């Protein structure tokens, strides 16, 4: 669920606030419309796409779905007892958190004008 | 719930992203403040009002409330086994999805400045 | 949960829409980044901090967590049957609602540019 995604990002990107990723580029916090502004934005687009696949599972609602995972010393693991939806959502979150850690954060892409950038 | 509202909009407006309706005018994604910018915005105001009525049911929390419905060939039906809250929320969503399909989407009303338009 | 926070604000600030507080300053609707714009924004920062403490309880997810409370004649009380998470979240919400009632609302701080104000 949303909180667990936040916590995964805290796990792999402890130096950044959740808020920095919650309104960034055309896709971080969003979906659809536009050319990704940079590589971090592309992480987010990939995450959105991953959630769309997870949503093909009936009643699978990624931001609402609780899953089981562990953050240990900056490493994320999704636990085996997750149901199909939980497992899928957990992996989407994990892969994104890892992607975010590697992508450089561009201050110029925070809280951008969607009309200007994302058509 | 929120996902189900998204899916209803996908049912009746399959050519548009959810994101296009998630920050539009003074009311799509919002409520209160302002004169609706256009007829689509008015759909959203009506939807907000509908949710306010549903919220008169104790512990009825529209964006969180799961309901039962079916999208078939672009037609939405709310199912009979819904509890009072579920039934009300489902109908609010259905009527809005239908409203959105008919209202023309004005690019100039996406992601507008609320201070400029919605006081 | 989020709806209950909204309702608490309705209890102590019945003359204002929820939407007025949902995107105000650097912290109302947000967290991290920036110097609070005014005393109301400081209420919100305090609320965010309070939620961070509540989140130290395992699986305590403030915006998702249902709690028991009563609004009577503009006075909020958190009820005794709340679990640890519910109790903590309820108090965070209560204290914020009270803070919001006392803090003057500055129209110039609604829906501000985060890049301009909150770095
Ligand atoms: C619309 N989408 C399917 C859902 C469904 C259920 C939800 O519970 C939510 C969303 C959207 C997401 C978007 C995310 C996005 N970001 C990842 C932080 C984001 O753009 C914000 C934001 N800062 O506006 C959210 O509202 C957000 O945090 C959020 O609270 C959401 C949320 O609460
Ligand atoms: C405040 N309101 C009562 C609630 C309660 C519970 C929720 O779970 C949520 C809301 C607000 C709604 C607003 C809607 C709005 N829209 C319909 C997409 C919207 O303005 C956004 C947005 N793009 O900022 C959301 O955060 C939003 O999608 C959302 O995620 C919400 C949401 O997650
Ligand atoms: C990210 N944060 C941990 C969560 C977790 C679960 C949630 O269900 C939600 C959030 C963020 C909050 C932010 C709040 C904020 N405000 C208090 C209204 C806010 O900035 C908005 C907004 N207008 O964009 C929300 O999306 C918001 O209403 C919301 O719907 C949230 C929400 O739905
Ligand atoms: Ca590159
Ligand atoms: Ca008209
Ligand atoms: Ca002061």
């Amino acid at each position: 669920n949303l909180y667990q995604f936040k916590n995964m990002i805290k796990c792999t990107v402890p130096s950044r606030s959740w808020w920095d990723f919650a309104d960034y580029g055309c896709y971080c916090g969003r979906g659809g419309s536009g050319t990704p502004v940079d590589d971090l934005d592309r992480c987010c687009q990939v995450h959105d796409n991953c959630y769309n696949e997870a949503e093909k599972i009936s009643k699978c609602w990624p931001f609402f779905k609780t899953y089981s995972y562990k953050c240990s010393q900056g490493t994320l693991t999704c636990k085996g007892g997750n149901n199909a939806c939980a497992a899928s959502v957990c992996d989407c979150d994990r892969l994104a958190a890892i992607c975010f850690a590697g992508a450089p954060y561009n201050d110029n892409n925070y809280n951008i004008d969607l009309k200007a950038r994302c058509q």
